[PDB]
């Protein structure tokens, strides 16, 4: 089950990316909460 992670836009935690309408799937964001969700998912191996 590619796990469903929930988030709000809110600067620094959660924005979009410069070329986010270049862009799809995670890579289109970026901030605290973004960084900070693929580090629980490497700890946790999802």
């Amino acid at each position: 089950k590619t796990v469903v992670v929930t988030t709000i836009l809110e600067s620094p935690y959660v924005m979009m990316k410069k070329n986010h309408e270049m862009l799809k799937g995670n890579e289109r964001y970026e901030g605290y909460c973004v960084d900070l969700a693929a580090e629980i998912a490497k700890h946790c191996g999802f």
